Order: structure tokens, then sequence, then C-alpha cells
């Protein structure tokens, strides 16, 4: 988790400001008043987990499964946007008429020289994709997709009766996606709806065309419908011509909805009555973490008013549809009152009593067990393999995760980060200006996470809030998607709890007042200063949505938080190939133990292995790294870290006496933090296997030299406690969780303590 | 436990020097040389653990049996010393020919003015006790016992033939006793052994006359043997007028021993060769703990040379007979190995590998269950009572002290008062002067706190060396007996440990010469200043026996260690009466709980009540506290107040930052411990009555305002936690174990720290 001052934030962390998202640039803070009231559809949203595998290659055929497909293969960061994954597409099959031989050789396939016309039908389809990967020589593709793609109409069943078996199909894994939009994942969203507007009258087309064609004879005489086929589909290629400009479009009702919210009256911003109505705006209005996007891209690129739509006839053209009408879209649009809510609430006491530790948290159950691939290729000899599901590392360090899937529940968690409670002497006295705003996201971590970059850098940014921006356009890309993704889910969830919201200039640069944030109110809050507002007038009024967060009185998570995790064996005995590399390859890396007794080097060196007790390396496996389970104990790391460097900025500053007992109980609290946590890691099972057996080895190190065979001299006390957080390094690195330069940070701040047990055991 | 500096321990506590001992008064230390070798016998000693009911009253008698109850009426400081008992009882039995009528009285209870002679016996025996109370109305008792002596010759059988039964005995309960002796307590042995010069012959008299009376007649006619009965054995009482005189006999084993001992050639010291053989004192001199015995009283009376005996005959008579060859003492002369052995060894490393923490300690389980009196008084209308064991607060409580007869087991406590283990920086430079010298007995404190006096204040005369010598005659005892059984227990255990001894005056005031301490010496303590001594020559040469203790390697505990536990409800269905009071009489008493919240009072107000569930008070009914049980956990009040009054000694001194570190490290991890223990406390079984239904109480008081019914409003996280302790209350006070003044000390403690759970939960 992570944490700020509820007085000061900006001065803690610049991006969870709205302003740093209107990039006001640290200066002065938003307040400036004259307000419209505001409602809830609760917003638009994704889902937040997915973890699926769709069936292609079966013949079936459906747009709506391609564009979940190219979707995530952006989201992969496979090019970039879907916008050029189309327009690259596009360029693709700009193999469009200037090739009637792909039908004259796919034809030829169906045998052939079709002008030796019959009812020639008989067998082979399924593998056209081998004979079209000849037509990948005719038609060369750098992506394995659209090539796995323009199979499907000779063959999606075509000639739909005969030909004839597949008793096939193929594979993706799509995984669960980006949990709230933006400007580009909008533009990629009505892009995909292009391809939307592309497949299915490409199906449609051929599947007329088929009632058409089997005239019979039987399925009729070839070199004519066949030849066919998708001549016509590629009219409607050309009927995709012009669906819209999704940049232009989508800055379009953006900025008409930005009308719509602005105070400013006149021509340039009056939403004609004539058309205020017209369907979808009037609860398109409601959506608010859309609104976000709003103030994101109208932070990026200006407002650059094309205003592409008229006042009436047509501004409704532009918004015939959006993303969220779109089926395109992985995300989906959002009913009435839960919003996304899923988040408790506590708050420190003091008997007075102002919080002084928000709370607000996480709520989420990682996977209970993940399962090693054994990558056998074969097939083509290059990207396509099979994975071939097998418990091995699998059940046994499943079984062992099963009591970390207790232990390290969040609920513990933020439970016993609850128990940091009395500081700062007593009782009753905690208070002084700011106070810890304790949090963090499930999401957040586990996507950027899974993009493999450790979000920490980004936090950092986020935390200074100016942008490092030296980062690789795909870095600065995840650092991006992180900002909008953390900030929008702080707003949206925040406004899932006050009821009431209200537009606002804004003022400053104006830069022509379109500009603007959000001001809201709650009175429950007893008279105490919290923020810049205290609370003034019995009601909030704050720019802010933090300050908001912390009145809000205590409650209790919602959602179902389960992982819900993949499986895939039926889908293994059929694949065939997908993106799938990340995982990686070879299944784990062995750790060196090392202790010193009697005044003598030992070093256990110990591999890895399947170290459970069968041989032997194994070979060969990889298994998925969960995003998750390694992604929360990071939101750990990040708070172990940050103690650690923070509060020892305060035993540099500060260096009153008391205030040294302050960072001599607290970082010492967090050092029996990992403390008691790796020695309950260490009761654990393979913890048990590596004790006993890291422990066979070295005592097999004490009868090297035969004088210090002398029995067993290490065991004491502190020797015990000392290896018992092996069993945590293991459990640490190649379990298949911590990334290592990690273990690394645990080592110092191991020795920045005593330690011991430090009582049990 | 307690502790001490390694290097200095005069200046931490006087106490354990030999030199207090032998009154050196602080200044000069003991090491003077010229040395005469020893060897062991491991000491005669006592027992340990006896807690045992004897019968009375069935009429057997032995004079072993009412040795021991004597012995123990003294232990139970019912007079003072057993001296003082018997020249009281022989004071008593002045009422010897003087009183004829004693016979003819009884005899006419034989019915009697036996004039009237015939085979007259029919029934009766076994209650003179109450027509003999007559005789108490004859022969005035303000003790119980010499009154419930004087029956047997009458009637142990007497006429053996008839009369006639008893079907019913008496009782009395023995307890464990002083682990070792003094020479009051030799003393008191010895005299002790006059008493079973007594009875003997008193019992063997009238064991002849039966034989020379049934002349048959039948029994024979009274007014003669009867009316002899016991006139002979008035003349055994006058056998009795000389036996020795006991503090000049001992004095004189006591001088000549040391004779034996000193290097002083001349003739006021030369055991004649005519004489240091004959039998006895060839093993005598080897007896250690008996020396210390002789160093004490030689402390006390100097020297005193009576020397009642000569050079040999008879220096004969004198050593005759001594305490352990007397059965009367319930101590024990003691046979070669173990000595007393049952204590294991660890100690502190840093590589070096000097030790800083000393780990000697206990070894002892305590009782598993208790059972409640019920003081059923009826017979006599005065001390005579029945108790009536039956279950009550008996079981369930037991069965709850089950977990802390898991919890509490001082294996853990020090184990974990190992852990303190790492100190003052690293690693690796804990070293500095002295070090920590943790220790402490079962015994000392299960027998002086048995006596009720609260051990710690003696523990403190002991630290600071110097008697506060203002204390009752009484407490004058229990400390004197304190100082002697701690000091000489630490003595033959550490010479339990090392082989070898040699004597050593000492020199300073000689006074004679005859003042003598002993030197030890053991190799294998690698080189390192220890003490005084550092280790100077490859050896230890030291005085103190605490300084060879540090020396020893690590161990194991060989003792059964088992508290054995007293059972009774054969003897109750029995019982009669004895000393028993100390119990005392009401089994229980309230405590009463508060919290605040919402800022109201709301006093929970708990009693006893059975509080277990089954009504009501109840009554009535007293158990008795285990000495050991909370003996034991008095150890560790004593180890909270020690940290906490001297730590905090160095929160005045020290000033240093690091050494801040140091008194905040130590003190909130005494805190911790605490903390942690009452937390394991709390989730007792009635500690979960405690935790339900006070807070169904004040739950209930939520009801009384109409408006803070509005539901629960305590439970969020510190309050869990700070009711945790009120489990860990009931645990402590009317638990039978905590005798307040307490939870007193236990609160400031608990104010001191930020506490919180500190984490779990």
């Amino acid at each position: 988790g992570f944490n700020l001052k509820v007085k000061d934030l900006n001065g803690s962390a610049r991006g969870l400001t709205q302003a740093f998202a209107i990039g006001e640039l640290k200066n002065q803070l938003s307040v400036g008043a004259l307000q419209l009231p505001l409602q809830f559809t609760r917003t638009f949203s994704a889902s937040m987990t997915s973890e699926l595998l769709w069936e292609v290659g079966k013949g079936n055929i459906d747009p709506v499964m391609y564009a979940r497909l190219f979707f995530q293969y952006a989201q992969a960061g496979g090019a970039l946007s879907v916008d050029e994954l189309v327009n690259q597409f596009t360029e693709y099959h700009q193999s469009t008429a200037c090739n009637p031989e792909i039908w004259r050789k796919l034809t030829a396939y169906i045998t052939g020289s079709s002008n030796r016309a019959i009812k020639a039908d008989a067998v082979g389809k399924v593998p056209p994709t081998a004979i079209l990967e000849q037509l990948r020589t005719l038609a060369p593709s750098e992506h394995e997709l659209f090539h796995h793609i323009t199979t499907d109409f000779v063959c999606h069943v075509l000639s739909p009766l005969g030909f004839i078996l597949p008793d096939a199909a193929y594979v993706y894994r799509v995984g669960r996606t980006a949990t709230y939009p933006n400007f580009y994942a909008l533009v990629d969203c009505v892009r995909a709806s292009d391809l939307r507007r592309m497949l299915t009258a490409l199906s449609s087309v051929d599947s007329k065309m088929l009632q058409a064609t089997f005239k019979a004879k039987g399925a009729l005489a070839p070199a004519l419908i066949s030849q066919h086929l998708a001549n016509a589909a590629t009219t409607a290629f050309e009927r995709s011509r012009g669906n819209f400009d999704a940049n232009a479009v989508v800055s379009s009702v953006l900025t008409i909805l930005g009308r719509l919210w602005s105070p400013s009256t006149p021509k340039e911003l009056d939403p004609s009555a004539r058309l205020r109505n017209t369907n979808g705006i009037d609860q398109l209005r409601s959506n608010l973490a859309l609104f976000i996007a709003y103030q994101d891209m109208v932070k990026q690129r200006g407002r650059a008013e094309v205003i592409f739509s008229d006042e009436e006839l047509s501004s409704t053209i532009i918004p015939w549809f959006i993303e969220a009408m779109s089926e395109v879209s992985p995300f989906k649009l959002r009913p009435i009152n839960e919003t996304t809510s899923y988040i408790g609430q506590t708050s420190a006491i003091d008997h007075m009593g102002q919080p002084s530790h928000v709370v607000v948290y996480e709520d989420w159950q990682f996977a209970k067990e993940i399962t090693a691939f054994t990558p056998v290729k074969l097939a083509n000899n290059s990207n396509q393999r099979f994975l071939d599901v097998e418990p091995g590392i699998s059940d046994r360090m499943s079984a062992t995760l099963a009591p970390i899937g207790n232990t390290f529940a969040v609920s513990a968690f933020v439970k016993n980060r609850t128990a940091v409670y009395e500081a700062v002497s007593q009782r009753g006295t905690v208070n002084s200006n700011g106070a810890e705003m304790t949090l963090g996201f499930p999401s957040v971590v586990e996507r950027d996470y899974a993009l493999d970059r450790d979000p920490m850098v980004a936090i950092a940014a986020l935390r200074t809030g100016i942008v490092d921006e030296s980062l690789e356009a795909r870095a600065s890309n995840d650092l991006k998607r992180s900002m909008f993704n953390y900030y929008a889910a702080v707003m949206h969830y925040a406004v899932a709890h006050n009821p009431e919201v209200v537009v606002s200039e804004h003022q400053g640069v104006a830069a022509e007042q379109g500009s603007l944030y959000l001001v809201w109110n709650v009175r429950t809050e007893l008279r105490i200063p919290v923020g810049y507002n205290a609370i003034e007038g019995g009601s909030i009024r704050t720019p802010e949505p933090l300050e908001a967060i912390a009145y809000n009185k205590p409650i209790q998570p919602s959602e179902v938080l389960q992982a819900k995790v993949l499986d895939l064996a039926n889908h293994t005995t059929s694949i065939h190939i997908w993106p799938w590399h990340e995982a990686s390859t070879e299944f784990a890396y062995e750790d060196a133990y090392s202790v010193t007794i009697r005044n003598k080097r030992y070093t256990a060196e110990v591999k890895e292995f399947e170290l459970l007790g069968l041989g032997q390396r194994r070979e060969r496996v990889r298994i998925l790294k969960p995003t998750v389970a390694h992604a929360i104990i990071q939101m750990w790391y990040s708070w172990f870290v940050e103690d650690d460097r923070t509060l020892a900025a305060a035993r540099r500053t500060s260096r009153d006496d008391a205030e040294k007992l302050a960072i001599d109980g607290r970082r010492m609290q967090n050092a029996v933090t990992l403390l008691r946590k790796i020695e309950m890691i260490g009761t654990t099972g393979i913890g048990a296997s590596a004790v006993h057996l890291a422990q066979s080895r070295i005592v097999d190190q004490m009868a090297g030299r035969g004088l210090i065979d002398d029995s067993s001299d290490l065991h004491v006390g502190i020797n015990r406690h000392r290896i018992r957080i092996w069993a945590g390094l293991a459990v640490l690195q190649m379990m298949g969780l911590l990334s290592r330069s990690e273990a690394e940070a645990l080592t110092k701040v191991l020795g920045d303590s005593n330690a011991l047990g430090m009582v049990v055991a």
C-alpha cells in the first residue's frame, strides 16, 4: 500500500490532485465555485477480471471475437495503438482486389483451375492455413494475426455444406484487461468498431452467397461464387473506406459533452435543445469516469475544437455511436448504485476523534493454485507451441501457498496496518497537521506489473507528481496509463461514495474557461480542521476527492474479489498457439544460502531441483507468475521501502529525541512486521523442506573438515530464526512471486534491527 | 528471574559474594590462595517436593512421624524454633509425675476407681481426646499438638487386645519444606532427635508392659499396669533429661569440622589422627552445603569455641550423631554424582564468543489442577473443621490453566529471555565490561512466598547486599532463611558443576584465621576478560561461584520438576483437622473492568460469581493458592519491575541517543513480552467468558441511555486488545494466582507504550 498527508497532499503526491490532471503545475489550489449540479449513472467501466480462452479456427467467426483479440494484442503492446493495428491491417488487405489470385489460388486448393468446373467438393478443410501459409508466401504476414484471420472466409464453413471437417479449432488466452479508459483507449475502441463495421458484413455477404450458391448440381460448379467469395467483401472492404475518423469523433463527442458541462453560455458552447435530447447522451452526460477521460485528453491536446459536428443536424451522426454502445471494447457500460465499490473503511480514534490513518484499501484473494507449462514446440518450428499442463511444482507449491492464502490476506494486512494505530506519545495527541493517507489498489499493480515494468517507479513519479519523462515511448505509455488509471480509479470510487458533484473552472490560465474540475460536499464530519477546508460551513466544499475520502465513515467491501484463475487442459489438448510468451521459459532458479558459525564459511548453495523431492530439473517447464500474487506483496514491498527511506529521512531531519522514539518504534515495527511474517513463512512445508534439507547439506559440510564434524554447533537460538528467513527466501524468489532486488532490501532491513524472534519461537 | 553483571557483581548484588556471607562488608575482594584440595559427596540435602498427608490418631504412633509434624509446625512458624517447641513441650509435660491423676483419671475412663479391679475392658477407645479434653481441663494445652499427642499411650492400642475400635484416625498435611539448612535448622534437627530419643522408648516401654500385662484373667485387673502405663515413660521422660545441648553439640561438630578444614596446624586446630577416622566424619568432611552452614553460623556468632569435645575420647560422643543420620529431619543425606542438578545452560554468542547472557535458570512444571475446600466446621466449634473437596471453580479453571501450563513453561520463558540476545548495536560489539547474569530458582520463591511475605523485598535486600534489618523477628527470620537458601543453593549447584574446590582464609580481620571461603578453577573458557580474573593462567582461580558459573558450557536440566500436587478426598472423608488455615476462607473476589468510548464512562463491574456460568457465590469455598503457580509468575514480575525501574534509571543516566535506542528497545520489548503474553491469555476459555459476558454487560450499558444504544460502537481495533488485557486480569487476580499491586504495575507499564496488537490479531 501507500500513503499521504491529509492536510497536505500536493506536497505529498501531486498526482492525486485534480490540478495535476489539469496540469495546474503545483501552484494555486483549485476552489473557484459557481457551480452546476450533477448525477450518477455510476459511469461506464470495464470488467476487472476476465481470464479466459477464446476458440478460433473452428470456423464460426464473429467480429466481436476478433475485436477482443486485437484489443488485447495492443494491450500486450504487440505493436502500439489499436488504431495502428488497424491502419496497418488495412495496409495488409490493401492486398484486396490487386490479388484476385487469392481467389484463384484458394479455389485452386478447391481443385482447381476451376474452369474444369463440377460439384468438385470432397474434403480437406481446416488447414488452408498451411496452404494459406503459401498464401502467406502470396500475402506476407509479419503479424501472425491477420494471416490467421483471412483463412476464415474460405473456411468458416465455405462451402458451408462441405467442405467439411475441421475436427479442430485454434486458441487464444484473453486475460483481464485495463480497468478504465482514456483518449487513446477510446479511439482504439471506435477504431475497433470500424473493424466491427468490417467483419460482420464480411461474414454476412458470404452468408447469403452460400444461399445463392449450391444451386445444385450439389454445391454447384466453381470458378464462380468461389471465385467470387470475397470480392463483394472487398467491396465490403470498400464499404469500410469511411467509418469516421477516430480521434476526430472521439474529440467531438468529448468536447460537446464538455460544452454540456461548462457554465459558458454563448454560441460556441450552447448545446442545442434541438439535440440536448436524442437518446444516449441523456444518460451519457451522467458518466463521470468518462468525464475523467475528458479532462485528461483536454489536458494533453488542449481542446483543438474541430467541431466536426454542427449544432443539431447533424450533431447526431457524430454521436450516433460511442465505445460503451460498442461491444467491441472489453469495457462495458455500467448500471445504477454499486458503481465499482469494494473497499471497506476504518479510521484512527483519539477519542476526539479525527482520523489519523485513513485505511482506504484493497479487496482481493490471490490465486490458490498455478500451473507450469511444458513448451512442446513442434509444429511450424517457430512461435507455434503446445503447453500441456501437468502437475509438477504446481500442486505442492500451491498447497504451500494456501497458508500464504490465509496469512497474506489483505484484510489481515490492513488490520495490522490499522494497528499502527497509536503513535507520537499518547493518546490523544497523535494529531499534528497532516495525517497518513494509506491506500492502494489490486488493479493498478496487477496490470502495470503484468507489463513487467515495476509499478513503483511510476508510483514515485506520482509521489513527486512531475513525470520523469525520460522513458521509452513504450514506458511513456505505461506511465501514462498508470497515471490516469490511478487517478480515475480514485475519482469514481470517491464518487461512488459521495452522491453529489458540481463542475468547476478554473480559471488561472483559462485557457478559455473550458478547462475544468470538480468540487464535492459532505456534512457529517466533526468540527475539526482537515485539508485546506476546516470544514468550513458545516460542509466540505473541496476540489480534491481525497478530502471527501477521508471524512467518510467506516464501511465494508462488497465484490467477489476472487482471482478467478485460468484453466486450459481442454483447450490444451486443442492448442495450437497464440501470443503466450511471458512466463517465461525455465520455471525457476536457485538461491544460495550461507551462514557462519565457529567463524567458518559454509554456503549452503541450493537449487532448483524440484527441491520438493523428485528429480531432476525437471525438465523443462515454465509456470506463469500470477500478476496478482506478486503484485500484492509488491504493494507491501512499496510499504517497506516507503517507511524505510522516508522515515529514515525523518532520521535525518527531526533529530528530536521523542521523534527519535517515533522513528525507532515505526521502523522497528515494520521490522517486526516482516519479522513475524517471514517467521510464519518458515513453518511452511516447502519451508520445512528448505530447513531440513539445507541444514542436511551444511551438516554434511560439517563432515567436510573432520574436526568441525563434532556434531551440530549451529543450534542455540539465533541461528534458527536466522535461517528461518531462508524459507521466506525460497518463498521469495522462484516461488514464482518475488523478483529479487528484494531480499536485497530485506537483507538490509533485517540488518537494520536486532530482529531476534523477536520472541517466538 | 533476576540478573547481575559478570565482571561486577558485588556492585550489583553483594548477597552472592562469598564475602557477604563472610561479612566482609563490601570492601576488599577475597583471593588469598595457599590452598587445601577437596572432594564431594555432593553433600547432604533435603527433598524438594513432598506434599502429603500423615495419618495420626489411628493409634500406630511413631516418633519419626511426629518429628516431621513439629518440624513442619515450626516451618509454619507456629511458634518459632523447634527448640522452642521442645523446651515448651517439656514445660508442658512437666505435668509429668506431679499428675498421677492422668493415670487415675484415664483409668477412671477405663472404669474406674479401678480398686474395683477386674477384666473390665469392653469398648470405647478412639476419642479419649474429648475426655482427654477434660484432661485438657486437667492439662491445659494452648497448643493443639501435644494435647493431641499424649492420648496415644493410653490409646495407641492399650490395652492392645481391647480396647478396641477406632474405625477412625486423624490427619495432617505436611507440605514440602525448606530446601537447605542452617544453624537454627540444625539445632532444630538434633532437638527433634532428642524428641526422637523420647517417644520411641515411650512406645517401647508400654510395648513390653502389655506383654507383661494381660496375665489373664483376660486383660487382667486395673489400678496397676494401667495405673502404671507411663510412669516408666515418665522415667523415660526422665531418661530424656539429658540428650546433649543442641547449640553446643552443633557448634562442636561444626567447628571441629572447620579445624579439619583450616590450614592452621597448631594444637587449637589439630584434628587428632586419633579420631580423624572413626566413621561418619570421613564422608561428613565431604559435605559442602553443610560447609555453607559452617561459614554461616561462623558469620553470626563468631566462633565461640566451647569445644565441648576433647581431642579424642571423647571427641566421639559429640559426633556420635548429627542431623542427616537423624531421620528426624525431613532433610536427608545425599549420594554421589547428581548433587541436586536440574538446570540447563546456554550463552550469548557474538562469534567471539564470550557470553553476555548467562541463562542459568529454573526447571519446573506448575500444578495442572487445584481444588477448593468447603470449610465445614462443626466439631469442637473451634479450629476443628472439615474441608470436603468437590469440583467447583476447580475443574474448569484448571482446564483453562492448561494452556497456561504450556505457554508459561519456564523453558519457553528462558528461551524468549535468551532471545533478548542481540543488543547494543551489532553484532559482535554487545560486549562492554559487565554482562547480564540472569537467574532464579523455583524453590526460594515457592517457599518464602508460601510464607506470604513477597520475596522480592528480600531479593532487593540481597541486591543491595546490606540487610534492611527493620523487620519483625518473624520477618527477620524469613529474611535470614531467604539469604542462606539463595546463597547455598547457588553454591552447591555451582559445586555440582565444578569438580574441585579448596579452602581459603581470609585474613582481613582474621579474626583468628578460622574465617574462610572457597576458590575454584576451570580451564576451558576462552582467553577473554571475565570477572576480576581474565582468565589468568589459563585457569579460573576465583573465590566467587558465579564466576565459575558463567564459564560453564551449555547443558540440560535433569529432574522430574513436577509439582506432584496433593490430593485428599480419602483423607477428607477421614478428617478431622490440622493447622490448615492459609488458603484462606472465601475463594475469590471481583475485579472491576472499565472503558470509555464516545467519551462516556461505562465501568463493566464484574464478580465473582462463579463467573463460569452457574450461581451463586457459590458459596462457600476457599481454594489453596499453589505456591508455585504464583511464585513463577512472580519471578517474571520481578523481571518486569526490574527492567522497568532499572533501565528507567538508565533513562535517567546515560542520555546517549544510542543508549536511548537501547532503553527504547529493551523496555518496549518487555512491553511486547507482557503484550503477547496477555494476548495469548485472552484466548483462554474463561477469558472468552470474561470477553463475551463483560461485553454483554457494557452492551447492556449501551441500552442504558437510549441514544448510545445505537448498536456497538466499541469495536474497531484498539478496543479489542484493550479489553484483551481484562482476560489477563481475571487470569491475574482471583484466578488464584496473582496478588494485585500487580495489574497496578501492569497498568502503568501498559501505559508506558503504544502497545497495540502490537500486531495480531
